[PDB]
């Protein structure tokens, strides 16, 4: 069964899409396509609705068109962004060419109400906790974010958030570079590339961000790899010998082997005037040995989280199969299976 499509000029493209959607408004730019905000009748949710920009223009564009839909549709957690509805104008494999998302619409990102609002402990207990509800679920997945940042968290009027952007990566080296926001949050050893890394990387990222809400300022504003390493080293201290022997990059080894020793810093004398919980926690998140973390299910049965923490509503995923990942095909054969992952969805209720 098939619904009803109508035709809108929204940015520079016709979007086509079902009746149930209307008065759609463009609002900004999303991960490979323009977004609209539009009014869901059929559920009654503002909801954002994504036309990739060229689905299936290359190997590199089709795979990743799949990554995305294979990953919205296996997300079903409050704190985590899902698929409520996907959608083709296309009729047959044939015609197929452009493919919908459309997700829950939160008001802003993290950035947004930082800007707006000054959070106090209670704000910043609520966004952690929420955070780390989202990441616990989308790790039990067997799925790494590896790009959790503030611009990234989509947040609404009531203080709900969730996470977006999560299993894609490949921020080019270019906007990687220099003094900015995209390399701010990373862990150090997926920033230098120090070895096979884990979803422990992610848990680096909330800490940054933690400190972030509490202090007002950029953890670790780096100008550049090394002046944000250095800054990192300043807190957490060097390496010792036991983190050493696993980094697996000999150079990388024999750069840091380079460095002047320092020591881990009082984080009560550097988070000064804040919760001695949210700097016991911040501590466990911000380990320079990511063995050594704090994971996301651990971090939710913390003491700052006594307030928000349910252990029987903080629940888990099936696993994630990413062997598609491993596979080399052909434009055509990504694009027939992306086909089959839209005409096979099933609404949630
Ligand atoms: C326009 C930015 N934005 C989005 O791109 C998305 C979105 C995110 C994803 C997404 O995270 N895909 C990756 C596989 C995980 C997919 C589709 C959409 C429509 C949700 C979403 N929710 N709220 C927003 C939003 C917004 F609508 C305006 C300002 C800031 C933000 Cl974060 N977005």
């Amino acid at each position: 069964e098939r619904p009803t499509f109508y035709r809108q000029e929204l940015n520079k493209t016709i979007w086509e899409v079902p009746e149930r959607y209307q008065n759609l408004s463009p609002v900004g730019s999303g991960a490979y396509g323009s977004v609209c905000a539009a009014f869901d009748t059929k559920t009654g949710l503002r909801v954002a609705v994504k036309k990739l920009s060229r689905p299936f223009q290359s190997i590199i564009h089709a795979k990743r068109t799949y990554r995305e839909l294979r990953l919205l549709k296996h997300m079903k957690h409050e704190n985590v962004i899902g698929l409520l509805d996907v959608f083709t104008p296309a009729r047959s494999l044939e015609e197929f060419n452009d493919v919908y998302l459309v997700t829950h619409l939160m008001g802003a990102d993290l950035n947004n109400i930082v800007k707006c609002q000054k959070l106090t402990d209670d704000h910043v207990q609520f966004l952690i906790y929420q955070i780390l509800r989202g990441l616990k679920y989308i790790h039990s997945a067997d799925i790494i974010h590896r790009d959790l940042k503030p611009s990234n968290l989509a947040v609404n009027e009531d203080c709900e958030l969730k996470i977006l952007d999560f299993g894609l990566a490949r921020h080019t080296d270019d906007e990687m570079t220099g003094y900015v926001a995209t390399r701010w949050y990373r862990a150090p050893e997926i920033m230098l590339n120090w070895m096979h890394y884990n979803q422990t990387v992610d848990i680096w990222s909330v800490g940054c961000i933690m400190a972030e809400l509490l202090t007002g300022r950029t953890l670790f504003p780096g100008t550049d790899h090394i002046d944000q390493l250095k800054l990192i080293l300043r807190l957490v201290g060097t390496p010792g010998a036991e983190l050493l022997k696993k980094i697996s990059s000999e150079s990388a080894r024999n750069y840091i082997q380079s460095l002047t020793q320092m020591p881990k810093m009082n984080f009560a004398n550097v988070f000064i005037g804040a919760n001695p919980l949210a700097v016991d926690l911040l501590e466990k998140m911000l380990v320079l040995d990511s063995d050594k973390r704090i994971t996301a299910a651990q971090a939710l049965a913390h003491a700052y989280f006594a307030q928000y923490h349910d252990p029987d509503d903080e629940p888990v995923a099936d696993p994630y199969d990413q062997s598609f990942e491993s596979r080399d095909l052909l434009i055509d054969e990504w694009k027939s299976l992306t086909y089959d992952e839209v005409i096979s969805f099933v609404p949630p209720p």
